[PDB]
């Protein structure tokens, strides 16, 4: 079923996860250049993820479901805009003394692993390997840097290393949860698989737009360059 | 000593070909624009280790040698030149009947090899991991590809998949090799490290520019600049 490789896609995504934050036991602490860099690169991954992998496809899954017209396009950007509104509305419903601020970077975490669990699950409804596989395998490339930077943050608040990593990978078992959840949503109906799809880019858009926030400043751009066009080489061999 | 990072930074050469090779296997066959786009991702991240992973920091090298004038960067270009001399050379005194132009392709795919696994063990003839570690990592990334890539070119042009598979796994045994020798070029006095940064950086800007040789186009120049935006990331990320 899809089910399946959406099982195994959320699984690639914790382990991957895990294996960035195995990698912070050696490191420590890394300078604040490379940290950005790395965010710039998940961004990167993430923005065409959700352009080239989800919004896309998206719309042309809409048009053969409804036809060519803009009732497709409707359909994916009302799911996006969908997508934008739900992570408004937790961010808001959500908050995120040294032990309740780690919690709240945690929520922090967890808000964010949310969407890309959903997109790899909604990305593996229809059973297509050529939707679900460059999604997922681009979810899990950025994954590793991520586990990596989310542990040594951890750190960085004041955790030892050993918690700090272990936090990190639980972490990553939100992939798996949010797989099943976006397999779920994108199965009740037809047009439900497109407006999952711009419903997932979206919140992942979000989620990018809200912590992209964070001199610093050429250097993550480098890494959001990076990111970016190793995506688009990710769809076209995929 | 300095034989061990360039053994191990060879070894990792060998086993992402290996890996690649593998995956040749499950798919057999693929289309000619995947094929062109996984190239164009090896080729540019070449052009981007030789730029900067050798010749920066062959310069910076070359630099503390002999003084911050241009008798650094002539070192330093003296020894690209030598390189792609060195790469003429070789070709010319290289030939590159099925039986027997199975073997002049495996000749090319072991004259591409040689300068790779010779700038692994340049890269690592300092010690300097900040200078091995993250040319030796983009050499292993773009080994993967290719080994994919060479073993379905040998199942193309007349092989069962499992005698290609294990021509592209000892094939990817020439970059331990080069790495020796890399690390021993690079060691008999102090000039001869930016020498053969230089030498290795030229040597794979020859084989690029004689294999980017490969419509078809549009497709392998996305590859081109994922692959360098790529090296790129890693730069300064490492």
């Amino acid at each position: 079923v899809h089910v399946g490789y959406a099982v195994l896609g959320g699984a690639a995504g914790f382990a991957a996860t895990a294996l960035g934050a195995l990698m912070a036991l050696g490191l420590r602490a890394i300078s604040a250049r490379t940290q950005d860099a790395m965010l710039g690169f998940a961004a990167g991954m993430m923005l065409a993820a959700s352009a080239f992998s989800l919004i896309l496809p998206g719309l042309d899954a809409a048009g053969t479901i409804v036809g060519p017209g803009p009732a497709a396009a409707a359909v994916v950007a009302l799911g996006l805009g969908l997508g934008v509104l739900l992570m408004l509305g937790l961010d808001y419903f959500t908050p995120h003394a040294r032990v309740n601020r780690v919690w709240l970077f945690v929520l922090t975490i967890i808000l964010h692993n949310l969407p890309e669990g959903m997109a790899i699950g909604v990305s593996f409804a229809t059973g297509d390997l050529r939707i679900g596989l460059p999604l997922t395998s681009a979810i899990a490339i950025q994954d590793v840097p991520e586990g990596l930077a989310v542990a040594l943050a951890l750190r960085a608040v004041g955790l030892p290393i050993g918690r700090a990593v272990l936090v990190a990978v639980a972490s990553g078992l939100m992939e798996p949860l949010g797989a099943l959840v976006g397999v779920g949503i994108s199965s009740g109906f037809a047009l439900a698989y497109p407006i999952s799809m711009g419903l997932a880019a979206g919140a992942m858009i979000f989620v990018v737009s809200h912590e992209v926030i964070p001199g610093h400043e050429t250097t993550a751009t480098v890494g959001l360059m990076a990111g970016f066009a190793l995506m688009m080489f990710l769809d076209t061999a995929l």
